């Protein structure tokens, strides 16, 4: 191929044009998002059962639904959660190799066959079935300060929500807040005065407000002589509060009908009254936009902003829209950084080529070949159904240093042949191709075999590695094809013959540089000749360096993704058990006053009534959004410092309750720092007290008699709370004229709400609820005054029927795989394997009686699997590399010499990481570098580059020994010939990676994490290879005399 | 998969036209073979077959029917329930019937949902909130034996 | 539809609307005050109309 | 018992608004009549599968079915991925019995 | 499926009440596995004979 | 008629609209394909021009 495309440059140009067209078509036809889908399919139900505790809701709805969700194809596990708010959740996590749509339809079908066995109110409210996966794009906040939050919610649902979900790319718009309904607050005193009940109000609301269906006059089965037919209309529903206030509750003979406005008050209100959102202290309405698959993030965000402006041009007086957070600017910054890196790499390549080759027509070849390889990689990633995200952009940035080295080495070999033999460009290009074609093919095969195993892992880490693998391997393959197809043609047509000895008569700065480079080359050759004399000590020094590198690598902390300054920090506030929402609102106001006192925070969003740990009146959460990175370029301005300052200000200011501020890490499925999660399940259903005692015993075993960092071993659920349980006496009720349904009706009418009917409110149907006049249900001594009706009348004060008392009840119920479960979160301190800690936890759980099991949750489920797939994959990759090198060199010993340069890059990268950590530590900073995914990617890249250099050197040394030279002379000549291209490529790669070494701003953690690794690895690997590769060749030649 | 989806769609359109008992028990759709792959035994000498059947339905059947490849797990038996054997010779003495027994069982064994004292839509100055709970349900044989018919 | 006819490009007797030809209907306005003053519940009217 | 505007404003418009974002959706058309009935037709685009489209439509419809009126949920919303043009017309004739 | 069921039963046996056990006197995978082993032995014998 | 009252097509008419901008693209694609194939086969930029 190298000689076929050299006589036909037009064919190579046509192939390059086709590749460019395919790449442009793929680039224009790719989705754009900040992060790919790395999680597994999860389905949630979110049932509703108002006015109920956790145990009742659980055992009535959640257990019944969970015991039927067994047999769904691909079910990994399932969990059930219930609280005292009146809501439940059944989360089914599905095994991989499963489609989320099929899983959702299966869950819906399984729920349809058990829905008729649930309570009546659960069927009235309904049971949803959605997927937990979400592609969040933007947050639209509406704040008026001149209108109620319910009015803003209604306006957004009627004029803003249907306008945003119609835009190209939008997949879902979710409102945060209860809808509008007709609430009737019924005073029980008026009912007892008029001798009425809540059932009377329900019957009056369901009878006086009903849809009427009349039909048609002159219907089809008519009589002979019908000429006209007309639909009959009759309105039988109410739509205003004055109409609901005139509902007749009881009609008497003399008149005096009791209306709904005589014993209650009707008005428009909300349906839940639970959550409350504020932005900087003012009322706000929250709308979350989810990006749709096969859509773009930048264009969708721009269209959403334009539509929001066009809508705000019609807003009422006082309203205002804001977009405080947007995940579409991260991909923008990534694309601009990729473009800047490509431009800088092109400039550096041009500078180095003009400095080393002393001509301008040598720099056009890399500038023409690199973009074609990038376009080919883009086309391949578009064919595989991938998308443009931060990981793909980072992979493209890392592959720029490898795609240019092929063109660099080709042009360098051509120029060296032209300057040595003085031949024209055609013959020189033919000779260089005939020399390096097999080497290029072998290098491509080795790189493919090294990058393939990255796309074979399991879990979210495998999905993250697949992006880098499929990008870099495709880019490398296209670069190899271009170097074999288009580079020789350009070198043969775009170059001119050099006159005999033209280099020496040249003078000036170029002459001085040539003299200095020749002196450096002579010194390097002398040092290499000195190294090839003392082979034993050099080999033992190499073994020592390899073992030191392995030791430094094994002593590094393990993580997945470094915490990134996303521009915002979350805050969770918890109050004591039994706290109302007024105290939570006061605490949120204090938190806002403290947060706006920090200049690094721009907007603060507080949510009252909801928290990630739990949903209650004492829980609350907020999101302090920071300013742009350009305005936070200082020491104590990053997200971690702002979170620490907020926590320190909260611990000294928040009198009631406690609030903790945390910076959200990268993708939550691959979340680090959580430690080790355990779920203790009760098998025999002994109760809650026994399970709590077993949990406390396990915590004591892990804390004192264990090694799980006692400063972290603690329960992670929610302690019990005082309750007002009512113990009814059936004997006392049977002795009187009171039944048992009377107590049920009284308890349902006293505290809880009821959903009775529907009504059209300007087009849309809304609910009608009765809350029983909350002014009454305020003190514990109100249920004991509820007189329950007897057979004839009502005289029992409910103190003779039942006895009220105070106890400690659970406020949250959790089940795992069909058993009551309690969650624990431990953590190993340091220098202790997670496997032995998990084995100790398992043995400790087994120490308890048979009936208490343990199961892992979250990332621990993946850590339970032995880490043997990575070692096996790397061993298979090494075997494939050895086989490819043996097929290339036609020997069984030369690959042994080529494989000896692998530990050099690893030792260099480990030493660089340790040095950077020490530098950060001595200067007050904390070590921010560990053995994460970015470290592995950088190590793979540096080892691939070192393998390519070693393969080239070994090929040049082997093909020079078959001409009548010894091993030492052949190695020296190969080193002297490969000194220049290696130096040029190393300088280019280092100067291109330097911008990523001191990167500061958006997505700077991963940038520095890859930059330091690649920089130190490449530097140490080159510095060691340039003196150890010929030594390895000589050692392998003298140890295994060939056949 | 698509066949089962369309079968569920067709069944949902005629599910309300069936008798009340069929809807109470429900209609189960499955896609599995009619032959047995294996038979699991639970031999013991301390418990009867009823307790073993209940234990298998509560702890063994769900654990086995979630294995990849399993299509159905038929237990040769049934889980536990509360059986009430009525003597018609005694119902004629008190002039009772099965309808009275059913009504008493449905009215005296219903779950109660109280709510919360100090709910969220409250008055200014509320500091304590407490979930109110009432059992109102029977779970023992002698508790069911004390149901009032008159 | 009127300007599509007599234009040369479209032939008459084919240009028609796809609507449903909005028709007259019978509207029954119920007076709750009269039904309450005469002793007629709102459910009786609904059963009669159904 | 609904008008041509109540059926759309309460049932059809909600499904139409919640049916956006489906992969391959070309366009939609809602039509309600005075007989208390409505039809939402979703015409997809090429490069789209039929079974996957029906499954996604069912998933989008079920998650929004908790908002429609109660009587609609009692009757239910039926899905039909069928054509509308006639292929054949079978006619049964007889002189000994009526058409019923 | 038989292997997974047997492993799950062996795991669940640790939580059984005192007195009960488990066993699968009817299983069809044993015949399949023994037939596979017999065919492999026949293949090895054919190889050595050749 | 004015603004606000847009126009949509139904049935084959939409497809006919899609046949408004695809013909020129198809002709240009065929011409460029013939040009590239001739230039790659005969190794010249002047033969495909003729
Ligand atoms: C990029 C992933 C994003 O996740 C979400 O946005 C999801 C969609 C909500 O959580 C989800 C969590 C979930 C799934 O919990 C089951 C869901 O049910 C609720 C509604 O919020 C979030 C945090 C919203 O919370 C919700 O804001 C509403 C205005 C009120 C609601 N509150 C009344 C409850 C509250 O939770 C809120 C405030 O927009 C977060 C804004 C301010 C952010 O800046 C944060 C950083 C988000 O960009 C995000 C976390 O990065
Ligand atoms: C896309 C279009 C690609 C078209 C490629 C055409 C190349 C044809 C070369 C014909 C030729 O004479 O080469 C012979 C060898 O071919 C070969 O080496 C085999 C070429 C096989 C075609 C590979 C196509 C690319 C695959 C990428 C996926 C000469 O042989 P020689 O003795 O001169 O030396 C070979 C050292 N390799
Ligand atoms: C890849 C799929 C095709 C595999 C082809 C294997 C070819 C093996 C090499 C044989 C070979 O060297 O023949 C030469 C290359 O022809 C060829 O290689 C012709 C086929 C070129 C690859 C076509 C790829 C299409 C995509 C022509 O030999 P010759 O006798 O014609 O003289 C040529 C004077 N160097
Ligand atoms: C000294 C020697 C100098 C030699 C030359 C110097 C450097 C030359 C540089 C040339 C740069 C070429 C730039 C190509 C423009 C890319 C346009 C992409 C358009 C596109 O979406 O993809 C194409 C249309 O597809 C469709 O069917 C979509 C329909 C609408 C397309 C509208 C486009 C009309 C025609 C425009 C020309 C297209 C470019 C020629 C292919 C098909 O691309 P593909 O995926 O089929 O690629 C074939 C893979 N095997
Ligand atoms: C080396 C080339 C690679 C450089 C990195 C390019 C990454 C840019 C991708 C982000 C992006 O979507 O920009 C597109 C503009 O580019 C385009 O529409 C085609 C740009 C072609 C770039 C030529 C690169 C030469 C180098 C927007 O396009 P879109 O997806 O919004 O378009 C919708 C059509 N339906
Ligand atoms: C479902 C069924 C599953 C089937 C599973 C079986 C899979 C078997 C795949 C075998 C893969 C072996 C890969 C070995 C690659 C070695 C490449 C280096 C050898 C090499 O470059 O020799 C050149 C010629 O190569 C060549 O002519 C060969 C070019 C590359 C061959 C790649 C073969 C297909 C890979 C896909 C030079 O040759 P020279 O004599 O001029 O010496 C030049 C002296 N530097
Ligand atoms: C004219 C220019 C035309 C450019 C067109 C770009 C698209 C190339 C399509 C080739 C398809 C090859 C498929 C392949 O290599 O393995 C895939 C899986 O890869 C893996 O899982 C491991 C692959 C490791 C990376 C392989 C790098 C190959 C680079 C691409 C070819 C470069 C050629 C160099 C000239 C197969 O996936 P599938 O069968 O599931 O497909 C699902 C489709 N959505
Ligand atoms: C983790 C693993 C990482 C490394 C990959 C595995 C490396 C294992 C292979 C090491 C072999 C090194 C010794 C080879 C050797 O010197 O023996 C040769 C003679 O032996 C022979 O004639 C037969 C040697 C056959 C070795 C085949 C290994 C296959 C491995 C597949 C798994 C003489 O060597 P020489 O240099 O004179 O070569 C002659 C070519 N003319
Ligand atoms: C893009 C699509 C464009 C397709 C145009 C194919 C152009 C082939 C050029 C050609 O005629 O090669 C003849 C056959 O050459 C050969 O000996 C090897 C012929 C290999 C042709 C490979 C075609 C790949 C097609 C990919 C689609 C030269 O003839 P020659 O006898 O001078 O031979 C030269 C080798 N020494
Ligand atoms: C509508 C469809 C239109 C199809 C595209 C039309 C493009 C016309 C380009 C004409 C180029 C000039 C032709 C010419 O004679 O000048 C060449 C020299 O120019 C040069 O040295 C540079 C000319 C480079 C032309 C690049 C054309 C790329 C087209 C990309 C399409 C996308 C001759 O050169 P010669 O080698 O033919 O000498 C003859 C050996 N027989």
């Amino acid at each position: 191929m190298a000689k076929f495309f050299i006589d036909r440059p037009i064919f190579a140009w046509v192939i390059s044009i086709f590749i460019i067209a395919a790449g442009i078509f793929g680039i224009k036809s790719l989705p754009v998002s900040q992060y790919p889908s790395v999680a597994a399919p999860t389905i949630t139900l979110h049932a509703i059962y108002p006015g109920a505790s956790a145990q009742v809701m659980e055992g009535s709805v959640l257990s019944v639904i969970e015991r039927n969700m067994n047999g769904v194809e691909g079910l990994d596990y399932m969990s059930t959660s219930a609280d005292s708010s009146g809501s439940g959740s059944v989360s089914l996590t599905f095994t991989p190799d499963t489609d989320e749509n099929l899983a959702q339809v299966e869950v819906q079908n399984k729920l349809s066959e058990v829905l008729s066995t649930l309570p009546a109110t659960v069927q009235q409210y309904g049971v949803t079935v959605s997927k937990a996966r979400s592609n969040f794009l933007m947050i639209v906040m509406l704040s008026s300060d001149v209108q109620s939050t319910e009015e803003m919610n209604d306006y957004a649902q009627r004029n803003v929500v249907p306008e945003l979900q119609r835009i190209e790319g939008v997949g879902q718009v979710r409102l945060f807040g209860a809808q509008r309904a007709m609430r009737i607050w019924v005073d029980p005193k008026k009912l007892q005065n008029y001798n009425l009940s809540f059932a009377d109000v329900g019957s009056a609301l369901s009878a006086q407000n009903i849809q009427i269906s009349a039909g048609s006059i002159g219907s089809l089965p008519a009589v002979r002589g019908q000429t006209v037919t007309a639909t009959v209309t009759a309105q039988g529903q109410l739509g205003t509060a004055e109409e609901f206030g005139n509902v007749i509750l009881r009609a008497n003979t003399d008149g005096s009908n009791i209306y709904l406005k005589d014993v209650a008050k009707v008005g428009l209100g909300m349906e839940d009254y639970s959550s409350s959102t504020r932005l900087n202290g003012v009322n706000t309405t929250g709308m979350a936009v989810m990006l749709s698959n096969s859509g773009n993030a930048m264009a969708t965000a721009k269209a959403v902003k334009e539509r929001l402006a066009v809508l705000e041009k019609y807003f009422p007086q006082g309203m205002s829209w804001k977009t405080p957070y947007d995940t579409s600017k991260f991909v923008e910054i990534s694309i601009e950084k990729v473009i800047h890196t490509l431009i800088e790499a092109m400039v550096l390549v041009f500078v180095v080529m003009y400095l080393f080759l002393q001509n301008i027509r040598y720099t056009l070849i890399p500038t023409i070949v690199v973009p074609i390889s990038l376009l080919g990689g883009f086309a391949f990633i578009s064919y595989m159904g991938m998308s443009i995200n931060v990981l793909t952009m980072f992979a493209m940035i890392l592959v720029i240093g490898i795609v240019v080295d092929d063109a660099i080495v080709v042009v360098e070999n051509v120029e060296r042949i032209m300057a040595g033999e003085g031949l024209p460009p055609k013959e020189a290009t033919k000779k260089a191709m005939g020399q390096i074609s097999g080497a290029v093919i072998g290098i491509t095969a080795v790189l493919i075999s090294v990058f393939v195993p990255l796309a074979m892992f399991s879990g979210a880490a495998g999905n993250i590695y697949k992006q880098f693998a499929l990008t870099m391997a495709s880019s490398i393959a296209f670069s190899a094809f271009l170097a074999l197809t288009l580079t020789p043609a350009l070198c043969a047509t775009m170059l001119k013959t050099i006159p005999k000895g033209h280099h020496e008569e040249k003078k000036g700065f170029f002459g001085w540089f040539n003299k200095k480079f020749d002196s450096w080359t002579h010194g390097y050759e002398g040092r290499v000749a000195k190294v090839l004399r003392k082979t034993f000590r050099m080999m033992v020094v190499y073994i020592g360096l390899a073992v030191v590198g392995v030791f430094l690598f094994m002593r590094l902390p393990t993580s997945f993704l470094p915490t990134e300054d996303q521009g915002f920090v979350m805050v969770s506030v918890q109050l004591p058990a039994g706290a109302t929402k007024e105290r939570t609102d006061a605490t949120l106001a204090q938190v806002t006053q403290l947060a706006k006192s920090i200049p690094e925070i721009e907007n603060i969003i507080t949510v009252s009534g909801f928290s990630f740990s739990g949903s209650g009146q004492n829980m609350a959460m907020g999101f302090a959004i920071l300013k742009d990175w350009n305005e936070r370029t200082a020491s104590g301005s990053d997200a971690v410092a702002v979170a620490g300052k907020l926590t320190g200000m909260m611990m000294g200011t928040l009198k009631d309750g406690f609030g903790i501020a945390v910076v959200p890490p990268p993708i939550l499925e691959l979340g680090n720092g959580s430690g080790l999660s355990i779920n203790l399940q009760d098998r025999n259903n002994t109760g809650h007290t026994a399970l709590l005692a077993k949990r406390n015993e396990l915590i004591q075993k892990m804390r004192a008699s264990g090694l799980f960092d006692p400063s972290t071993v603690r329960a992670g659920g929610l302690e019990d709370s005082p309750q007002l349980k009512i113990d009814i006496n059936r004997a006392a009720a049977a002795a009187q004229g009171v039944s048992f349904a009377d107590i049920r009706t009284a308890l349902a009418s006293a505290l809880s709400s009821s959903y009775v009917s529907d009504f059209p409110n300007q087009g849309r149907l809304q609910r009608v609820m009765v809350q029983a006049d909350g002014d009454a249900r305020m003190q514990p001594a109100d249920i004991l005054n509820l007189t329950v009706p007897n057979s004839s009348g009502i005289a029992v004060p409910l103190s003779s029927i039942a006895t009220v008392s105070w106890q400690m009840g659970t406020e949250q119920s959790v089940r795992f795989n069909g058993y009551p479960a309690m969650e624990l979160s431990g953590s190993p301190a340091t220098g202790v394997s997670t496997g032995q800690a998990m084995e100790a936890v398992q043995k400790m759980v087994d120490e308890l009686g048979s009936g208490y099991s343990l199961e892992w949750g979250g990332q621990s489920r993946e850590e339970a699997k032995g880490g043997s797939q990575t070692i096996a994959l790397y061993a298979l990759a090494a075997v494939a590399v050895f086989l490819v090198l043996a097929a290339l060199y036609e020997s069984w010993s030369i690959p042994l010499a080529v494989l000896l340069v692998m530990p050099l890059g690893l030792a260099g990268a480990a030493a660089g990481v340790t040095g950077r950590n020490l530098f950060e530590g001595l200067l007050g900073s904390v070590p921010s570098f560990a053995n994460d995914i970015y470290f592995q990617v950088g190590f793979v890249t540096v080892m691939g580059l070192s393998a390519k250099n070693a393969i080239l050197i070994i090929e040049f040394a082997k093909d020079l020994q078959a001409q009548g030279k010894s091993a030492v002379e052949a190695a020296l000549e190969a080193a002297r010939l490969r000194f220049r291209p290696i130096i040029m490529t190393s300088f280019a790669f280092i100067l291109g990676v330097v911008p990523l070494y001191i990167a500061g701003g958006a997505s700077s953690a991963s940038q520095r994490a890859i930059g330091t690794t690649v920089f130190w690895g490449m530097l140490i690997g080159t510095l060691l290879s340039v003196f150890l590769v010929p030594l390895f060749y000589v050692v392998v030649r003298k140890f295994f005399k060939e056949t």
